[PDB]
């Protein structure tokens, strides 16, 4: 698609089989999304910008569909107001900033 | 340009007649940018990141170059590690996020 | 041996009971095989490279014989164009760089 | 010196005069930097790996120090998010791999 910026660059995905509405975010190293039940092995990690630190679960090779494309990465759960698509997963499926 | 995001998609930017580096970010329709003395009338606001909230100055109509792209509109100035250039900016210059 | 780099870096390997031929690569995390059907279960992942990603089977405890010596590790298993020897196996065969 | 491969073969760069840190790569035929303001004259040229081809500028000549030793030759820019040092510069330097 080309993803226009008037409006907040909503998508739906696919996690743990579940579809959600994610917010896609050049701004972000990494794919963090709202505390949620996710099957897999999971570590603790921090991750930060404005205002600091959250805490979050750590999973990795996580599938995950961003509209309609396949992702398989790390996926961050943690308490975050918004699901976010950040660029290790923008990477994976070929995202490109263009002006 | 075109813009991959394996790295972080940084560009120089000018603004308050200096020349700093600044994210593209479509994750916020804000712009933020690490405190400096920008001249004119301001008014404070308090702003949600990922860590929790901060307190910028918001500035309106500021003159800003974003990879030599003209562009004006409001600014907050603020604690962020990062400049911070988001849609209502990224809009100005014609970008899309694309795949 | 101590291998010269004016030509690429190839040996013969075993797996899956199978010959075949694979560059030892020094740059790469991961060992990657052009698909073919290993026995047994395994884990999809997606793994990036310098033209994007590619999905592939991660096979774990694979037992696999790289220039005589012989190694048990994980194999990835996809649409590479070319078999690579990643450095999870080369610590097991004992490689180094030299200069 | 001699490297293990347990970490990533990582070693400091200077090209176009700038410190940068490379990967050493045996699984790569050339240079390829991440894109900079680099000086020289250069043409375009398509290079690949896994995932397929990405557009690069080829310039000819160039010198590269690598962990102090000065190698000269050809040099792609482009869009990476790692600097790597391939074999075209590796075996000026007398790089082997041994085991
Ligand atoms: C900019 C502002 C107006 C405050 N809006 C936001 O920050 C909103 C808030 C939303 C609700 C809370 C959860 C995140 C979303 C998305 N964000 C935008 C979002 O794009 C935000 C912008 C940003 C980038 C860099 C540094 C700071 C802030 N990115 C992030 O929060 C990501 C999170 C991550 N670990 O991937 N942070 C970073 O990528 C990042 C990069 C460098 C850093 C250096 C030092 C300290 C922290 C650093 N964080
Ligand atoms: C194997 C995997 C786990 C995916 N990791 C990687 O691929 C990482 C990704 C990193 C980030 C992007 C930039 C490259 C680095 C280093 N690479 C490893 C790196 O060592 C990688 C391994 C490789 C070799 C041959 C074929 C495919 C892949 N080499 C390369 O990407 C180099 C680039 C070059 N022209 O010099 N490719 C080649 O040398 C090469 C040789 C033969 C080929 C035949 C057909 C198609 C492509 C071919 N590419």
């Amino acid at each position: 698609p080309q993803i226009t910026l008037w409006k907040r660059p909503l998508v739906t995905i696919k996690v743990g089989g579940q579809l959600k509405e994610a917010l896609l975010n050049t701004g972000a190293d990494d794919t963090v999304i709202e505390d949620m039940n996710l099957p897999g092995k999971w570590k603790p990690k921090m991750i930060g910008g404005i205002g600091g630190f959250i805490k979050v679960k750590q999973y990795d090779q996580i599938i995950i569909e961003i509209a309609g494309h396949k992702a398989i990465g790390t996926v961050l759960v943690g308490p975050t107001p918004v699901n976010i698509i950040g660029r290790n997963l923008l990477t994976q499926i070929g995202a490109t900033l263009n002006f």
